[PDB]
């Protein structure tokens, strides 16, 4: 099947430890990459279901596969905590101006 669903995207469930790893690791070292400075504070104001503790950080998940390094981050996101937890996957697809809806 797809472990998460994103939109049209389909991501496994090594395709988001990886992703998320990535950006646990650059949070680790004070690092970001791109225009919008990623991995960088979620504030998590679509009020998600997260049953791990904040603060959140969300950290673009690319559908290609490659680990994002500052390029065009596209709609999905995976979410972390400090303590590298996801909390959850998240996209722009499917929501409106610039919110988010969670990969099914
Ligand atoms: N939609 C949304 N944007 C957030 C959240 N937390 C932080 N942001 C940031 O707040 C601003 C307005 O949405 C943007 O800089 C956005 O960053 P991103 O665009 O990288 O998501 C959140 O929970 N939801």
């Amino acid at each position: 099947a797809c472990d998460y669903t994103c939109g049209s995207n389909c991501y496994s469930s090594s395709d988001v430890s990886t992703a998320q790893a990535a950006g646990y690791k650059l949070h680790e070292d004070g690092e970001t990459v791109g225009s919008n400075s990623y991995p960088h504070k979620y504030n998590n104001y679509e009020g998600f279901d997260f049953s791990v503790s904040s603060p959140y950080y969300e950290w673009p998940i690319l559908s290609s596969g490659d680990v994002y390094s500052g390029g065009s981050p596209g709609a999905d996101r995976v979410v972390f905590n400090e303590n590298n937890q996801l909390a959850g996957v998240i996209t722009h697809t499917g929501a409106s101006g610039n919110n988010f809806v969670e990969c099914t």
